[PDB]
């Protein structure tokens, strides 16, 4: 295909950062994935097959969005876990 | 005689709060830590009743600078949750 | 006891009313309670031991807030539980 | 041939967004409407595969309006639990 989809690169690219940052690895699937077809957008974009490249960043983007989303839903509810044994503690100690 | 289980207690809950990430800036655990000065004071002074006491409120304020942090940082990673789901829809309603 | 802890059951009552509306009930323990300690404070208010009254109604207080804190704690980790239900459907239909 | 439980998993998805409190003023929730309108006029067409396509692109974005209330939802009783806890603090540091 045509032309480079070097915008749509920047973009998958972001989202792998957003990811890892948030404390995903290659443990979570959907990280594994993406970084996966990321690695075949590239293999595409050397190949000179922009279309083919597209597709494969903007699968690797969801997939590392999606990542992001199942990591940070874990963090938020093991935190809001430690503030309820905390408050249980608290209780124990006031009743 | 020494309230000895209360004062091990007051260390267990300023340690707790510490490792959530409390520190001296929390109001409540500067708070605690003072309190539990006092009573450590009043320890070596052999005045047990007023050494229970000063742990207990310790422990307490200790207590409440732990849940006082949790809240903030339960809302943080919910605030980051929320950032990240409108990136996904603005990425899946590209085409909308 | 003097003088009359108006101020106080003027808090203890805000309290119980802060818990009714987050949905606390007569079957979440620290309302009972408070609810308890409430009515006792009034019979002491009466009685004109208005130190008893006073202590009581502090307590009812207290009671009430934990109440509170203990039901917005449940509701916010039932919010997040279904979050996380939505979450793995939208990654099953996107996968 | 006709996308049947397509159809029955988009209604499926639209009564589980509603339930949660989304209405056509959640913008997901106004487009997966349209979406599934034009997903029963292509049925009565019977045009099957632009029917389930249309279908599909109408779960997609009731789940996305679901998850969006959720989390709105979320922080508001997590907020109401901050406003909560800085009343106890306010209650039991009074002699502070």
């Amino acid at each position: 295909g045509d032309p480079a989809p070097l915008e749509q690169m920047r973009l998958t690219e972001q989202a792998l950062e957003q990811a890892k940052a948030v404390g995903a690895t290659d443990d979570v699937a959907e990280l594994k994935l993406a970084q996966d077809k990321y690695a075949a957008a590239q293999i595409a974009m050397t190949a000179e097959s922009y279309k083919k490249a597209r597709l494969l960043a903007e699968q690797a983007e969801l997939d590392a969005r999606l990542a992001e989303s199942k990591v940070l839903t874990q963090k938020s509810k093991d935190q809001l876990g430690e503030l309820d044994k905390s408050l249980k503690r608290l209780r124990k100690q006031l009743g």
